Protein backbone atom coordinates (compact mmCIF):
# COMPACT_ATOMS: atom_id res chain seq x y z
CA UNK A 1 0.00 0.00 0.00
CA UNK A 2 1.16 3.55 -0.81
CA UNK A 3 2.45 5.78 1.98
CA UNK A 4 0.25 8.76 0.98
CA UNK A 5 -3.03 6.84 1.25
CA UNK A 6 -5.40 6.96 4.23
CA UNK A 7 -8.46 4.94 5.12
CA UNK A 8 -11.39 6.93 6.48
CA UNK A 9 -13.30 5.27 9.30
CA UNK A 10 -16.89 4.24 8.64
CA UNK A 11 -18.76 7.43 9.54
CA UNK A 12 -16.33 9.69 7.69
CA UNK A 13 -16.39 7.40 4.70
CA UNK A 14 -20.17 7.71 4.68
CA UNK A 15 -19.80 11.50 4.36
CA UNK A 16 -17.24 11.22 1.56
CA UNK A 17 -19.42 8.73 -0.36
CA UNK A 18 -22.42 11.02 0.21
CA UNK A 19 -20.41 13.75 -1.55
CA UNK A 20 -19.53 11.66 -4.60
CA UNK A 21 -16.38 9.76 -3.58
CA UNK A 22 -15.67 6.22 -4.81
CA UNK A 23 -13.63 3.58 -2.98
CA UNK A 24 -12.11 3.01 0.44
CA UNK A 25 -8.69 4.67 0.40
CA UNK A 26 -7.80 8.25 -0.47
CA UNK A 27 -5.08 10.86 -0.28
CA UNK A 28 -5.59 13.48 2.43
CA UNK A 29 -6.18 15.99 -0.39
CA UNK A 30 -9.01 13.81 -1.75
CA UNK A 31 -10.59 13.52 1.68
CA UNK A 32 -10.57 17.31 2.02
CA UNK A 33 -11.96 17.76 -1.48
CA UNK A 34 -14.97 15.54 -0.77
CA UNK A 35 -15.52 16.90 2.73
CA UNK A 36 -15.51 20.41 1.22
CA UNK A 37 -17.97 19.30 -1.45
CA UNK A 38 -20.25 17.83 1.23
CA UNK A 39 -20.34 21.14 3.14
CA UNK A 40 -20.64 23.26 0.00
CA UNK A 41 -23.37 21.30 -1.73
CA UNK A 42 -25.50 20.80 1.42
CA UNK A 43 -24.79 24.49 2.12
CA UNK A 44 -23.90 23.89 5.78
CA UNK A 45 -21.81 27.09 5.88
CA UNK A 46 -23.65 30.26 7.01
CA UNK A 47 -24.40 32.00 3.69
CA UNK A 48 -23.86 35.35 5.45
CA UNK A 49 -20.61 34.33 7.16
CA UNK A 50 -19.16 31.58 5.05
CA UNK A 51 -16.28 30.46 7.28
CA UNK A 52 -18.90 29.33 9.83
CA UNK A 53 -20.20 25.79 9.40
CA UNK A 54 -23.44 24.88 11.16
CA UNK A 55 -23.11 21.12 11.37
CA UNK A 56 -25.34 20.30 14.38
CA UNK A 57 -28.19 17.93 13.45
CA UNK A 58 -26.16 16.50 10.60
CA UNK A 59 -23.86 13.47 10.50
CA UNK A 60 -20.94 15.87 10.17
CA UNK A 61 -21.85 17.49 13.50
CA UNK A 62 -22.14 14.06 15.12
CA UNK A 63 -18.67 13.11 13.90
CA UNK A 64 -17.21 16.48 14.94
CA UNK A 65 -18.90 16.48 18.34
CA UNK A 66 -19.80 20.13 17.75
CA UNK A 67 -22.79 22.18 16.63
CA UNK A 68 -20.52 24.38 14.54
CA UNK A 69 -16.95 25.19 13.69
CA UNK A 70 -15.00 27.87 11.86
CA UNK A 71 -12.92 27.08 8.82
CA UNK A 72 -10.53 29.82 9.99
CA UNK A 73 -9.88 27.94 13.24
CA UNK A 74 -9.75 24.34 12.02
CA UNK A 75 -8.50 22.50 15.13
CA UNK A 76 -11.86 20.82 15.89
CA UNK A 77 -12.00 19.58 12.29
CA UNK A 78 -8.40 18.40 12.50
CA UNK A 79 -9.24 16.62 15.79
CA UNK A 80 -11.99 14.77 13.92
CA UNK A 81 -9.66 13.83 11.05
CA UNK A 82 -6.97 12.57 13.44
CA UNK A 83 -9.53 10.22 15.02
CA UNK A 84 -11.16 9.14 11.74
CA UNK A 85 -8.26 8.58 9.36
CA UNK A 86 -6.17 5.42 9.44
CA UNK A 87 -2.67 6.14 8.11
CA UNK A 88 0.74 4.44 7.63
CA UNK A 89 2.78 7.65 7.81
CA UNK A 90 1.84 7.71 11.50
MG1 LIG B 1 -13.24 9.26 -5.93
MG1 LIG C 1 -9.98 2.05 -2.65
MG1 LIG D 1 -4.52 21.09 15.03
Amino acid sequence: IQINQVRPKLPLLKILHAAGAQGEMFTVKEVMHYLGQYIMVKQLYDQQEQHMVYCGGDLLGELLGRQSFSVKDPSPLYDMLRKNLVTLAT
